[PDB]
């Protein structure tokens, strides 16, 4: 739905990182007939949470500038990112794979509800917001704790039409900018949304 869900969890686990799914979904704002996630919203409701079965861990945002390059290449950047600054997806494996494939894809999965395409008339460019959602197990030292990481990324091309994302591959070659946001949250088993 609002965010594709990942997850590498042991059955016991998989209830809980539904709720978290419930959870963060309920924080997508709907205006210009375009979905976008609402980070400030999000941030401020964990705050406000009360609750024993879940905690902020560690909130990175990571933002390149427009830089001519391979989609392939800029897709082992990001994962490295992801895997560099969390705990959460350190063995996850080659979720480089799955954001390749999405972009490789965009066309069949522009409907889905996690992918929000957009376009600048300004400055005659255009942009898609990837929202997805990982959660990994701690252990079975800790059986009832996993993480969960709440990611966007916005990437943004000189592409003029949304056909011009249409069949990318790996090796297509664009002036792409990245703006990675992730927030990474500890749970344990018996989490409900609010």
């Amino acid at each position: 739905n609002v965010f594709q869900p990942v997850d590498q969890l042991p059955e016991d686990l998989i209830p809980s990182s539904i709720q978290v799914l419930k959870f963060s979904g309920k924080y997508l704002k709907l205006e210009q007939d375009k979905a976008y996630f609402d980070w400030p919203g999000f941030k401020t409701a964990i705050d406000n949470y009360t609750g024993e079965d879940l905690s902020f861990d560690k909130y990175d945002q990571s933002t390149i500038n427009q830089q001519s390059q391979e989609v392939g290449a800029m897709v082992d950047k990001i994962a490295k990112f992801l895997h560099d600054a969390f705990a959460a997806v350190v063995d996850l494996s080659k979720l480089a794979a799955i954001i390749l494939n999405t972009f490789t894809n965009l066309e069949e999965e522009s409907s889905s509800g996690f992918l929000q395409f957009n376009t600048n008339n300004v400055k005659k460019n255009s942009s898609w917001e990837y929202r997805v959602l990982f959660s990994v197990p701690f252990g079975d030292n800790a059986p009832s704790y996993f993480y969960s990481l709440v990611t966007t990324i916005l990437i943004t091309a000189d592409i003029e039409e949304k056909t011009g994302w249409w069949g990318l591959t790996s090796s297509t070659k664009k002036n792409f900018a990245v703006q990675i946001d992730a927030l990474e949250l500890v749970v344990k088993k018996g989490f409900k949304a609010p």
